[PDB]
């Protein structure tokens, strides 16, 4: 499973053109914020090429 997240989520939405979760996670924030930077897996396509994983919470769970 993918990592669980350690704070609250209720906050932060994700549709088409939002996605507040990159306001922290993004590459371009993660040191200000403290939040872990999504790895490359998350912007990667199907042979590795380099975010395609963009709906956070269809596997991220609070
Ligand atoms: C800044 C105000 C944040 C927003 C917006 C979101 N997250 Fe976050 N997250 C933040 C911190 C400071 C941390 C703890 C440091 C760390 O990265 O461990 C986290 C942690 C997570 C994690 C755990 C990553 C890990 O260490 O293994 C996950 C998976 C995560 N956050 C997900 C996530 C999602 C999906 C968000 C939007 C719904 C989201 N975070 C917003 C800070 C901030
Ligand atoms: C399922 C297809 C996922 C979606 C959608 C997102 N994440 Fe994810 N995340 C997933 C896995 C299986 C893992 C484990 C390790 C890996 O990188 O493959 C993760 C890990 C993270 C982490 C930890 C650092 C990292 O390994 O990238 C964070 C901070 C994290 N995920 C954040 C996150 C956010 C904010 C997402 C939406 C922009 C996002 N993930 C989508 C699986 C999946």
């Amino acid at each position: 499973q993918p990592p669980m997240v350690p704070h609250s989520v209720a906050n932060y939405q994700v549709t088409k053109n939002v996605n507040q979760c990159l306001n922290c996670h993004s590459p371009e924030n993660s040191r200000l914020s403290g939040a872990t930077r999504i790895s490359p897996t998350h912007f990667m396509d199907r042979d590795g090429k380099v975010p395609r994983r963009y709906f956070c919470l269809q596997c991220h769970v609070s």
